[PDB]
């Protein structure tokens, strides 16, 4: 005889991978992407990032999400060098130089509705989107921070 253990089950389907390019000809480059990995407790998270434009020249955007929760409470503050904004979507207009960022110490892009259990440094999609263009799938991984243990 054991103790009575509860039910989980392997996944399931699987599909395959998005697509094997993205956009190209955009002189701008990619820092990465990571969400605040979490204990099983609590199905909400968050993400924080950078954006690296690697020449002189402004790029037009929204900023990232994802359908790995299913309310992205997006959020960010900053006054930058005159780009001043407040929370709701973060922003990604870059003045030639306006490298944006965001982080949980000045506010962030919060995952509330989670649903999947992550590993610590596992690998998970980003959406993009541009104001005035498309969509974009991207890669993303998790790291801890704060939240987390």
């Amino acid at each position: 005889m054991g103790h009575t253990m509860p039910a989980h089950t392997p996944p399931a389907q699987t599909a395959p991978a998005a697509q094997k390019a993205g956009a190209q000809a955009l002189p701008v480059t990619v820092q990465g992407a990571t969400v605040a990995a979490v204990p099983p407790s609590i199905r909400d998270t968050a993400a924080y990032m950078t954006l690296t434009n690697k020449s002189d020249q402004p790029i037009k955007l929204v900023g990232a999400a994802t359908p790995l929760a299913t309310s992205p409470m997006l959020m960010t503050t900053t006054h930058s060098g005159g780009m001043a904004g407040m929370k709701m979507v973060p922003w990604l207009t870059i003045p030639a130089r306006g490298t944006l960022t965001l982080q949980r110490d000045g506010d962030h892009v919060m995952l509330m509705g989670l649903k999947r259990p992550l590993k610590v440094g596992e690998t998970v999609n980003i959406t993009l989107k541009a104001t005035d263009g498309r969509t974009l799938n991207v890669a993303a991984t998790v790291k801890k921070n704060i939240e987390g243990r």
